[PDB]
């Protein structure tokens, strides 16, 4: 590929998009803090994006030149993450207002880091489109930096990589993989390199064990884990996995008057969001119990609920103690299970399921690609604007989806050494649990990385 | 700016760029490993280019869209970095056959990373064209990834800086700002977090002493300092900061029979380039002494220079011995130094220089920019701005030296007042940066 064909091709794209929101009246993305977040879900839309962003990367990648491309990432890329650190540490986002601009000064005086320094952090920050100087000597916010702003659950998130998976996993897991080998096990992590044998810790033990911190309302022991648990509301909230998504990849509606159980459902965020948009659904959302769980679940869930989402506590390996439920469902948790444990937790749900009445559903990355919501599988259009070669747009070795999933493989990989699967790999992991799994659908919305997929038992 | 604003300005900057390459039949950049690893130097190519990459970067970011940004760069952008990690601690890039694919399988034998994780790995890799994929099961080079084929000093780059500057110090750098504020003393970074008051370890002294280890020929002692030694010859051999660039921004060949001294000039390297190119020029490098260092810089010193390249030992602080040279020359020396500790410096030339008959020459950072070669649309020129290309390779360099010695770069303002510190008579008589470089050649003499 060229530089002129890829210039060709990112036209092509942005020509889909753009009609797509003159014709609907819809305003355009910007920088500016009053942009929307988000492009329309429409999947022409969609796919159009996805492989913008990959033309758009590979245009940058050709024109920066294999000489300079090892060159500048060694040196650039780490300090976008230290950058947010800066930011994240400092709370630069809510110190910055929304919509207005603030002096160097002022912001130096708020946040209480050196003016000479602030200047060099946000600079960097411009470079990647995080605020913005409109004049000299100013910051304003951009569209990238307001969306954090008031939320600690982005902060949570940058914090969360930046002091725990980066430093004490990612960069040792070279280090982790010539001690151990390609391994499975959750003790074959950075932090017990040079642990003596028998005392390792565990990336989760970690996480409710340390008391040495405080994070967003809890002091003391778990801070690390309530911090893990507000990421994962960050990733519910809003972008590619975001819960409202599940309402497009299932018939809830068509459930009726039905009782859902969520199993390592977190905090039942995801819970709550599928049962206030249906009033008809009862979930009982099932966790390990914290000595701050209790009161934090009942704080923050919806008072409109009126107690259709409850907590049970509940050891995923043990015996599911809800039986004949309507659908046991569970999000993002097999990847993080070996085949093994997998096939324990699935064998737990298929004793409690009536086969003629009960459903399984999981949220799990699809790494070959789930199917599209049935009304988006033919394509309509031109393949230059949803189709990259043989694979779907988003997918493919250079895919942005496919970039996605690679990223929370790796994640997984580095905290706990989990995995993601193929289609395949589910199928084969659902029958060796019980030969009567049969997968029934596997939905995966255009520009979301996740796919949710109904298991019936035949 | 909407995103069609961005892609009819990409189809401008690239017209640029495709007229000169057609019209001049050059190759096209691709990402085979027989591509051209760089564009012409021509300077309207080289701002189309900066643009290009510019304007492409904010497209790719619109599009991403404000939810998904900060999301996806916490959750990949740390990745990249381990993926070439791996590439370098498994010497997978010497693995695969630059011209020939090469079986997941067999690849795994070779380099004994279990197919599985090694399959992992690779993936990641091909998302910003490191290496492909081109038919199931098989490995290829791309060239982003052919690059490094063969070169320590590639290599030595990802490490020194996965494996030093970012686990001690940039991840640091915060807890480091915390502990002693906006400091100027190598003393406060990372490793001094909980050291006692007086026993605090400088980067270059770990750098220097620690053994346990070894790099590219030497083994135990200043391993580190080897290895970040093959790092400063790896900017010179290409990219923006490479050595031949400095013949384009001061008439080398003009000095005539002359001897050049090289203030801190590591292994000589730069002063190579130099000599090799201009044969009546005479370069003593002057660079603090290691066990290693003199059969090292001998060994790969270029015969054909008849050892009008040499190493002194010298301390850059102390009083210079070589007195009345044509040109003392420091690069990126100062950017690492204070304001009083390079006053010190370059007070140290001044003594040594004839006012009539000597040059001073640094190359480094010019914040702001400076100015084009002789013959080289808002307010700032191709490559600066907010957003320029070359800001961020300066910012990340500022933050490089800010990480491991609380250095900083400059503007050109701010070397101008340096200079008139050390000396009144100092006068900036060229401050020449060529397109696509991100560092200047400034020329001082004494008024
Ligand atoms: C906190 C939730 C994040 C959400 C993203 C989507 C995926 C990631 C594996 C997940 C996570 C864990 O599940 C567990 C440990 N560390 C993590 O980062
Ligand atoms: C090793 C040389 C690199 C080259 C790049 C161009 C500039 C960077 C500040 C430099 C460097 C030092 O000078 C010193 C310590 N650590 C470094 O990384």
């Amino acid at each position: 590929v060229t530089l002129a064909e890829l210039a060709s091709d990112i036209q092509s794209q942005v020509k889909v998009i753009d009609t797509y929101l003159t014709e609907h009246n819809l305003p355009q993305p910007t920088f500016a803090p009053d942009s929307p977040r988000e492009l329309p879900l429409d999947a022409n839309v969609q796919r159009a994006r996805l492989l913008l962003i990959e033309k758009a990367m590979a245009l940058s990648n050709l024109a920066i030149g294999a000489a300079d491309n090892l060159r500048w990432h060694c040196m650039n890329n780490k300090f976008d993450d230290m950058t947010l650190h800066f930011l994240a540490r400092y709370n630069i986002f809510d110190a910055v207002p929304r919509d207005e601009p603030i002096s160097y000064a002022e912001l130096s005086k708020k946040v209480g880091l050196a003016e000479h320094r602030l200047r060099r952090i946000m600079s960097m920050a411009y470079t990647q489109h995080y605020f913005c100087t409109p004049k000299p000597g100013f910051v304003a916010h951009t569209s990238n930096s307001a969306m954090a702003i008031g939320d600690p659950l982005a902060l949570a998130w940058i914090l969360h990589n930046i002091e725990e998976v980066q430093p004490w996993y990612s960069n040792k897991l070279v280090d982790a993989t010539m001690k151990w080998g390609d391994s499975i096990d959750p003790k074959h992590t950075g932090p017990n390199l040079n642990a003596k044998p028998g005392e390792e810790k565990l990336f989760y033990e970690i996480m409710e064990e340390d008391d040495q911190g405080e994070w967003n309302g809890v002091k003391g022991k778990g801070f690390r884990l309530w911090r893990l648990y507000d990421t994962d509301k960050f990733f519910g909230t809003g972008g590619a996995i975001k819960g409202t998504n599940l309402l497009r990849a299932f018939d809830w509606g068509g459930l009726g008057k039905a009782t859902v159980v969520d199993i390592g459902g977190i905090t039942g965020h995801l819970a709550s969001t599928v049962a206030l948009a249906n009033p008809d659904l009862t979930f009982i959302v099932q966790e390990r119990n914290q000595p701050w769980y209790e009161k934090q679940f009942y704080e923050q869930l919806p008072a409109e609920l009126n107690g259709r989402v409850s907590y049970m506590p509940h050891d995923k390996y043990a015996e599911q103690p809800v039986k004949g439920a309507d659908v046991y469902f569970m999000s993002t948790v097999l990847h993080k299970e070996p085949d093994d444990k997998a096939i324990t937790i699935l064998r737990r749900c298929v004793e409690a399921m009536d086969p003629n009445k009960s459903r399984l559903l999981t949220r799990d990355i699809v790494m070959d690609g789930g199917d599209p919501p049935a009304e988006d599988a033919v394509i309509n259009g031109r393949a230059i604007n949803s189709k990259e070669g043989s694979y779907e747009a988003g997918l493919g070795p250079t895919g942005v989806i496919t970039r996605l999933n690679i990223g929370i493989d790796f994640q997984v990989l580095a905290v706990v050494n989990g995995f993601e699967r193929t289609r395949e790999e589910w199928v084969t992991l659902f029958k060796k649990a019980d030969p009567r799994f049969a997968l029934k659908g596997c939905i995966q919305t255009v520009g979301n990385c996740a796919a949710l997929m109904e298991w019936i038992l035949e």
